[PDB]
């Protein structure tokens, strides 16, 4: 297991336009196109992040290759933040992962709350970070997936992503 398996399980994997949990078009594995209304919309910025007039459909390949520059995108994001830096160095490779999961679910910029759950999990106070990670809006909306990611920080296991 590795952070692309691991997300590669969580977003699945979709080769036309789709809607994402939350409504918004969304591509490939867990690729957001926008929060857009439009599907227009999401269709322009399909064509500008591929290179190429799509109308909604992309190849395999096409899907990882977004899933790469995305997956890249969370990591630096991560290390450009001075509040997440600090957290991720402080982890070893196995949460690093789960922290790697949530920044691609939710984003590094514009995520609200979970001050008290980066500093519990910088203590390395597992379970009462687990708790407090479940307190959102986050774990509600996507419980099984909030769950895996959970018992990856809880545990510094794969054990939630093994058998699955
Ligand atoms: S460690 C929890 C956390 C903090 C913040 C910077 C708000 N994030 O985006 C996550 C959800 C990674």
């Amino acid at each position: 297991m590795n952070i692309f398996e691991m997300l590669r399980i969580d977003e699945g994997l979709r080769l036309k336009i789709y809607k994402d949990t939350e409504g918004y078009y969304t591509i490939g594995i867990g690729h957001l196109l926008t929060k857009s209304p439009s599907l227009n919309a999401a269709k322009s910025e399909l064509d500008k992040a591929i290179g190429r007039n799509t109308n909604g459909v992309i190849t395999k390949d096409e899907a990882e290759k977004l899933f790469n520059q995305d997956v890249d995108a969370a990591v630096r994001g991560i290390l450009r933040n001075a509040k997440l830096k600090p957290v991720y160095d402080s982890l070893d490779a196995v949460r690093r992962a789960a922290l790697i999961n949530m920044v691609f679910q939710m984003g590094e910029t514009g995520v609200a709350g979970f001050t008290n759950s980066c500093r519990m999990l910088q203590q390395k106070r597992w379970d009462e970070a687990a708790v407090n990670l479940a307190k959102s809006r986050w774990y509600n909306q996507t419980p099984n997936r909030a769950k895996r990611v959970i018992t990856t920080f809880r545990t510094g296991t794969w054990d939630a992503y093994k058998n699955l």
